[PDB]
C-alpha cells in the first residue's frame, strides 16, 4: 500500500540488544556457539548476514538452543512458520533424526531459495515441505484435514509479529498434548518493558503493542504453560496442556 | 578468619539491557506462573544473607519447562541452598519422580523445607546433607543403567564445576541433560581481565571460562549457552 517506507534500513530498533554487554553477546557466539554450528549454517548465516533484512535472522545462540529443545523432547515431526533463508529451518532439520519430517511455510519462496543450496548440502533437504503462502490459511486448511496421530511436536512462529495470537489459536490445536509451540521476539529490542517508546518506525511500533498484547495473553492462557526466554530477541516457550 | 555478600562485587544478576527489560518479563511471564509456595519460599530467601545465591524465577521457570518437554522422571541436583530450584524440579515431575539432592549445608535447605512440604511434593526429594564430589563418586560404584538419571542441574561450587562434569556425563542417561547455572558469572566471563572482583569471585570468573570452553570442546555432548538469569549451558549426553 502507498505509505512510508518500510525497508530494514527505515527501521529504528535493527542495532539494539536486549543483553547490556556487546561484549558478553560475542563471548557467547565465538566460545560457545561459532565452534557447535554446523559449516552449511555457517555459510547460511554469512548469505543472509549481507542479505537486506538480515535484521530477521534468528539468532545463531537462539539456533543452537532450539536444536536443543527438538532433541531433548525426541521431536519428530514439526512445523515452522516463517523461514527467510532457513536458518532455523536448517537448524532444526539437522536436530531431527532421518525420518523426521517439518512443514514449513512462508509467502516468500526467493528467501527460501537462498539457503536451499546450504540445506541440500547438510543433506536433509528431504525432511521439508515448504508451502509458499500465507500462513494463516495453511493453518486452516490443517486443522480441517489434521488427524490426532499427525498432530505436532514443535512449533516455530517466527513470521509477521502481529499475527501471532492469531497463529496461538490455530497451533493450540494443531501440536500435540504435550508439543512445544515457540514464538520467537517476544521481547522486541525490550520494547515491551515500555507503554510506550520514541523514535519507532510504525511497523516497529506494532509489534511492540502486539507483543506486550500476546505477553499478557500467552501468561494467561490456560491451555498452556509457558517459559519466556531472554535469548536471541526473547522468545516464549509455549508447552500445550490440553 | 575469626570474625562475622556485602563483600563481594557481583550481587545483582542482571544480564539484560536494563532493570526494567527483566522486571518486565518477571512480572508478565514468572510471578502470573510461579506456584505460591515458590513465591513464598523466594520471597523469605530474598532476606537471607546469601540471596544472591537464589536462582533467577526466570530460570526457574525455564528448568520447568525443560523437564517437562524431555518427560524427565529422575534427576539430580547438586546445591539446594533453601530449595526453589529443587521446588521447581519436584513440582514440575510426575507424581512418582525422583530427585537425588545434594547440599553441604542442611540448614538452609530447612529454610525451603515447609513450602516443599506444604506444596505435597516432598516425597520426591532425598536429601543428603555433603560435599557433592564424594556422593557421586558413590554413586558410580553403585549405580546400575537402570538408576541413570534424566536430569543433573549443577548450581553449587563454581570452580567444581568440572569436576561434576567428568562424573556427570557418566550418571545422567544417554539423550539425558545436565544443566549448568551461572556459565556467564554477571557477565564477567566476557573479559580476560575484570577489576574490583572479591578473590572468590575472580576465581569463579576463571574457571567459568575453562568451564566454557571445555564444553564447547566435548565430543561427549552437545551445548546450548542460555543468555538467561546469569546465564545456563544445558549439555545433551551424546554417548
Ligand atoms: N503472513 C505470512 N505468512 C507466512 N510467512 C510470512 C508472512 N508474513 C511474513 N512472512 C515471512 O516470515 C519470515 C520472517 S523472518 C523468519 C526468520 C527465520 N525463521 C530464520 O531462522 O532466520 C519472512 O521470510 C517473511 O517472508
Ligand atoms: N561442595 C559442595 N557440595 C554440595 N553443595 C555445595 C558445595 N559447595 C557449595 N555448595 C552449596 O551450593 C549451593 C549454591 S546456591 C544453590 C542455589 C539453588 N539451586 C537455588 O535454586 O536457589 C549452596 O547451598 C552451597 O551450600
Ligand atoms: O556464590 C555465590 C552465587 C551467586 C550466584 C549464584 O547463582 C550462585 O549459584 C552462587
Ligand atoms: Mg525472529
Ligand atoms: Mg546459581
Amino acid at each position: 500500500g502507498p505509505g512510508m517506507g518500510a525497508s530494514q534500513d527505515d527501521y529504528a530498533l535493527i542495532h539494539k540488544n536486549i543483553l547490556h554487554s556487546e561484549d558478553l553477546l560475542k563471548y557467547i557466539l565465538e566460545t560457545s556457539v561459532y565452534p557447535r554450528e554446523h559449516e552449511q549454517l555457517k555459510g547460511l548465516r554469512e548469505v543472509t548476514e549481507k542479505h537486506e533484512w538480515s535484521t530477521a535472522l534468528v539468532a545463531a545462540d537462539e539456533g543452537l538452543f532450539l536444536s536443543m529443545l527438538l532433541k531433548l523432547m525426541n521431536a519428530k515431526r514439526t512445523i515452522e512458520i516463517g523461514v527467510y533463508t532457513g536458518y532455523s529451518l536448517l537448524t532444526t532439520a539437522l536436530a531431527l533424526p532421518e525420518d523426521g519430517k517439518i512443514t514449513a511455510i512462508d509467502v516468500n519462496k526467493s528467501y527460501f531459495e537462498i539457503g536451499l543450496p546450504f540445506i541440500q548440502k547438510a543433506g536433509v533437504e528431504h525432511k521439508i515441505n515448504f508451502i509458499e503462502s500465507e500462513a494463516l490459511p495453511v493453518l486452516d486448511h490443517m486443522l480441517q484435514e489434521m488427524k490426532e496421530e499427525d498432530l505436532y511436536d514443535f512449533a516455530f512462529v517466527d513470521a509477521d509479529k502481529p499475527n501471532y495470537a492469531n497463529y496461538h489459536e490455530r497451533l493450540v490445536k494443531l501440536v500435540r498434548v504435550g508439543g512445544a509451540i515457540v514464538y520467537d521476539n517476544t521481547l522486541w529490542f525490550g520494547t515491551v518493558a515500555f507503554p510506550e517508546y520514541p523514535g519507532l518506525h510504525p511497523e516497529e511500533e506494532e509489534c511492540r503493542v502486539s507483543f506486550r498484547n500476546l505477553n499478557k495473553l500467552l501468561a494467561a492462557d490456560p491451555r498452556v504453560e509457558i517459559s519466556q526466554v531472554s535469548i536471541g530477541d526473547g522468545l516464549t516457550i509455549c508447552r500445550r496442556l490440553y
